[PDB]
């Protein structure tokens, strides 16, 4: 690696891509951000996977914390520090003050500090050193000045040992002063800042590596949840556009709309369906669905608009039976609103339900509906990540939207997929003699030839018949056409 | 133990599925909000609420608040504390200041309050503690260092008494610190911040859990509203996606729009009857509402528009006589300006009526009256409220809506809501001959079949009359046709 | 007492409603705003309302004015202090510093006075007291933890005396902390702000109950207005929809017209006219004002565009005069911009003059140029509440808008007024042959069945005569149309 530092890794999914390879060695890295937004986590993480990887002893210096609590909170993500104590893996050297107390001490007791955690170090023959919440410290009675020399005086002597450190601070605003006392930012040789973004009644967590002096990284801003597993980040821009193509062809479940497509749909390729309301993505949805169980094939239905009930009373009524589909084990059906939780987290769901199923097919039902609320900007990053994924997986996914107006939508999406997607599927209503007749339509296929008739085709309970183009017609676009 | 963190239940209402069970077990949670936020009553409601459904005796430390005013207020919800106090179940620590007060009292207090306490805990045999304003305490001349370090005391005391203590904070911006101090929020282990949130002369509250060192919880706010039975929240982002669903239909009160709909609505749906004013809603929600007494069921009219007399006068008009409805005590008219409250109020008041009423069907006229002023967002969350509660619920309801444009309406809903919604009916004008004649047509139907047909109709004293469509003209969806 | 609060009416008009009774008893009530907000105003006018509604006797303490400007003041809404002092009704109690003195008496008058005030209370039996700016008195060199316990004391002791009162305090922003020292708000047992909005060089007072301890009232801002007859709160969020309703008729003023709305215009009932400008609107309004004339009853119109001058020729070039109009005492012009006060002081001229005069019909000469630079909202809350009050008040009401564009306008109104209206007509301009003509439209009744017929008018000296459909044409409603 051509990186002038040399790195431990977090073994924290994504940071060590974040971060070009993990944490310089022998320096330390400021991790701040406001309350709760997963520092002592982030620290802990850090010396865990240190002892269960690598076998690396490690300290952690708690100020504020209790070591019982610390090790009960950790029990939260199934990680038993009690063990790694006995087994002699783990030091938590206590440094909280007693509910009794004085006043004075955080002076000498920097000394007396340092001379402590050198002594664990020494004794338990540690790597890795996190110190969780140094900023209480100092929060005696101190001014920005002696908290330079303070924590200098720390990391410079941790930098001697050879120590490769974390520490945590506190900061009051999400995106002001880095820390508290505006100084820790440049004391520090890496530096962290773990966000956690109001914005909208939602909650959104974020990382960011600001700076790592020696080397590159990532920069700006990275989402990133927090699991009964620690900290799981996306880093959305680290994706790399190498997913694999294939000419495979498999059906979409319907056999004329195959033939439109050349050959049927690519098995490496991303679908959209586009249409207003009423015009038939759910069903084609559905039959997407049941053609991956019609050949054994297992496939996910993220649904965001149709509770898991009606999906299965619609879905009869087009015949194709869910009932089985779901007992034959080979497709199961997701369900939930997108205001249950902000794009990052349905993500992440999207991504675990993937892998706690090997999927082949992969079918969300109303990117649109995912659009609400959220900004451009973020639903794209979602249709990036959403897209991506399911690409680099040979994972065949038909992505559903609905247009914000029916009949005279003159674009395909209001949120600009369009380029991010490979093959288009337009559904549309024709007003034709006082009716309301639906056409559908292959607008594009980038590897195929595709049928560029834009047929009319109606719904029955054997499901939807494509028929013929309005060859006799003129605006059909428009949606009210004229007889010529 | 050996395990993650037990919780214990608040039993308040929606606070529960919010916290992922509910406060940490021998821990403190900070609760802090503006002024009128609801703190206190959120300490009371949580140890009225460990009395009464657990028998799980409680102290309540009081330090500006009287314990004669504690226990007059809490009359206002029907709450006797003053019962439970002879009970002995609730113990309330009088702490609060003397009208002849006297100089520093920060240490002695301190320990003697703990001792206090800890003596009522013990004596009681208390299991919940919960303290009001521990902001005024230290109010006296203290700085944040000073604030850190006693509340960093009286949160270790309470742990090692074993006490689930609620702690009450007071902020002064709705948006700025959490906490009077900017410290509070990292020396508890867990965070509860309640905010009363102008915008637009209204105010919102909503419930935030920031933080639960050591489980997991919702993220986010949540909007609840204080009622005559306290603290309701509503976790509209917890509702599942698992309605019930079945073929069952239900009349509209439209036989030929019965027809149209393929045999009926199903009564497990949301329809929706869009259209400019004058075309003929409020008509068919009237028509709705009676066919629910005809059958001898109960169903709601959500009026937001017309007063109850005028719906009166043009339910006779139109045949349908709404005074029996009312008598038969098979029909229920609320009516309320969308402005009288904000939304979160306006659900709650919608769904306390469907349980004193046990609704058949619904009908909600308007919802685009209610989405006046307010932005987009809180409507829809709104219109995902009252739709998924009618769903889950087995009631059939009927929203109304008004497109801003008299033909030419391009799009079903200006909010949105169309694909939320499992029924679309479409009313129009439709330009003829220089006369403004009507259209109804029935949009969608996931489940049916419905017909596609853009068919006129009249209005006259025994109600509407569905006639034929215009097979002989083009452009019709516009307003304007085209004779040909 | 083993029962809910128990509140007192302020009689101050709107208050009480809002505080869902009146002040709590036995309690204090913070009122705080910004500089001239009307906090004076309101203790005030709150003890002498109560000494002229329950013979309430009062004491007022003042720490700045002196007794004799309080009673000039009060001069300024008719209210003779000076005679209630001598009648030992009220009870004046001067705090305020003299010209000259020394320091260091901190608590010492505080003390002092709550002595001072209980005498008086005693004395002369006081129910009612309010405290004019507490906070000018600790603004000697006090920091915020030494104001919270002075004014922990007051209240307190004021409690125990069992007096209801009112202390003011000052605000520095309209929407940063409630009082000076981010103090008072929690101290208090119910906080009232004042605000005075700037907002686009226009002022706009208005008054919110954040909080009342113990019982419920209405929450978020409410417009009031300081004349001379006190302070005049207008909840136009309470204001019921139980307006009452009838199939009384009465006549537009043109015969040709009344045929069409099917007999004509309700009594009870709201018309609006649309139309681009010059299509007639004002030529109606003149018409339906005449009209109630000519049955001998009282109406007014209240006009925005034109002048006194001006109405009176243009309408006696339309045939009726306008003149005798007057004399008969039958009918009354008003006539002011809408640039000459807010909405708020517009709604209560509107409310003010319909007492003076007893209207059985009212026009106002575009809504549209009342929405003159407010936003939307503001708007819309001026529309309700001029619609209700003159529903409720069983008065015809007919009130113009002029529409942003001629020809082709989509929308009835820019505003979406539409759904708050019962009877909507609109004209519009029809180009034939290269010529602008007229056509007036009933585009809905909500009780009478209506022509449906878009009938072209023309306007002469004997004003506005309604001829014939276009049968031949199509595309009418766009105004350019196309003869088939
Ligand atoms: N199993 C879990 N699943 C999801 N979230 C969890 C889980 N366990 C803890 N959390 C969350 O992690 C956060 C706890 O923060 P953490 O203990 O990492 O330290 P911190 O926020 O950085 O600092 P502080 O001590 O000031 O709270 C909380 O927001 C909490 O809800
Ligand atoms: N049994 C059936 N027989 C005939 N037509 C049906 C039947 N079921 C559904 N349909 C038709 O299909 C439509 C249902 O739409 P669908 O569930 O396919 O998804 P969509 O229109 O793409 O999206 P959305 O959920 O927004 O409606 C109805 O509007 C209706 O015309
Ligand atoms: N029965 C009731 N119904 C509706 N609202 C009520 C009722 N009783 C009280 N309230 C409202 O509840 C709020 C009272 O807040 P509460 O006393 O619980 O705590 P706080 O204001 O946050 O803190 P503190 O009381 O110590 O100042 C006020 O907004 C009040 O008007
Ligand atoms: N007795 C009647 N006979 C014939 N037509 C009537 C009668 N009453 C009302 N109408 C017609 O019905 C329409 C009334 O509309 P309705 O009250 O049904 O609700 P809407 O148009 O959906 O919404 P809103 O009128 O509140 O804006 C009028 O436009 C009118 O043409
Ligand atoms: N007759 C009146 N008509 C219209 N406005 C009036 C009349 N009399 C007084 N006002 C207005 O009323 C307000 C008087 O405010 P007031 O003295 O009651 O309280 P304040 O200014 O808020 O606080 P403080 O008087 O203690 O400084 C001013 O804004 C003034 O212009
Ligand atoms: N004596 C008259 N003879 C013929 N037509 C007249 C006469 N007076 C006015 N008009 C016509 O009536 C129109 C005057 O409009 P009117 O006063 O009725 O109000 P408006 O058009 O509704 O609103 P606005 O004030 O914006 O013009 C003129 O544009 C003109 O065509
Ligand atoms: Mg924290
Ligand atoms: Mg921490
Ligand atoms: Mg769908
Ligand atoms: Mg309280
Ligand atoms: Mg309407
Ligand atoms: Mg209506
Ligand atoms: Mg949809
Ligand atoms: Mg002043
Ligand atoms: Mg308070
Ligand atoms: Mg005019």
């Amino acid at each position: 690696e051509h990186q002038a530092i040399a790195k431990m890794r977090t073994m924290i999914e994504g940071f060590d891509d974040i971060s070009h390879g993990g944490l310089p060695i022998g320096r330390s890295t400021l991790v701040s951000g406001t309350s709760g937004t997963g520092k002592t986590l982030f620290s802990i993480q850090f010396l865990y996977n240190g002892i269960i990887e690598f076998d690396e002893p490690g300290v952690f210096v708690t100020f504020e914390e209790t070591p019982q609590d610390i090790i009960k909170n950790a029990r939260s993500f199934g990680w038993d520090l009690a063990k790694l104590v006995d087994e002699g893996k783990l030091f938590i050297l206590d440094a909280s003050p007693d509910p009794e107390g004085q006043e004075v001490v955080g002076g000498f007791d920097l000394s007396a500090l340092i001379e402590r955690i050198n002594y664990a170090i020494q004794k338990y023959r540690a790597r890795r050193v996190s110190i969780d919440s140094v900023t209480s410290v100092f929060q005696q009675y101190d001014a920005s000045s002696v908290v330079r020399r303070e924590l200098f005086r720390l990391v410079a002597r941790l930098k001697q040992i050879g120590a490769t450190t974390v520490m945590t601070t506190e900061r009051i605003e999400e995106y002001g002063p880095i820390a508290r006392y505006g100084v820790e930012e440049f004391v520090s040789d890496n530096v962290v800042i773990l966000r956690n973004v109001l914005e909208g009644e939602r909650r959104r967590r974020t990382l960011e590596i600001l700076k790592l002096r020696g080397t590159s990284h990532m920069k700006g801003e990275y989402p990133f949840t927090i699991t009964d597993h620690g900290i799981n980040i996306f880093p959305l821009g680290a994706m790399r556009l190498t997913q694999r193509s294939s000419n495979v062809r498999v059906s979409s479940g319907v056999v004329r709309l195959d033939e439109m497509c050349g050959g049927g749909f690519f098995k490496d390729s991303i679908i959209l369906a586009t249409g207003a309301t009423g015009t038939g993505k759910t069903l084609l949805v559905s039959r997407f669905v049941e053609n991956a169980c019609a050949n054994k094939e297992r496939a996910i239905l993220f649904a965001y608009e149709e509770s898991r009930a009606q999906l299965l009373r619609n879905a009869y009524s087009w015949g194709m039976d869910f009932e089985e589909m779901e007992r034959q084990n080979l497709l199961k059906i997701v369900c939930a609103y997108p205001e249950s939780a902000g794009l990052e987290d349905h993500l992440q769901i999207i991504k675990s339900e993937i892998n706690d199923f090997k999927p082949a097919r992969i079918a969300i039902d109303s990117l649109s509906a995912l659009a609400r609320g959220v900004s451009n900007n973020a639903f794209r990053q979602f249709v990036i990540g959403v897209t991506g994924y399911a690409k680099q997986e040979e994972i065949t996914g038909l992505f559903t939207n609905t247009s914000d107006q029916f009949m005279g939508a003159h674009s395909i999406t209001d949120s600009h997929i369009s380029a991010i997607t490979d093959t288009i599927i337009l559904l549309q209503y024709v007003e034709i003699r006082g009716e309301m007749s639906r056409a559908i339509n292959v607008f594009k296929m980038r590897g195929s030839w595709h049928d560029k008739a834009i047929r009319e085709f109606m719904i029955s309970d054997k499901g939807p018949d494509i028929k013929d183009s309005f060859r006799n017609f003129e605006r059909i676009i428009s949606g009210s056409p004229t007889r010529i």
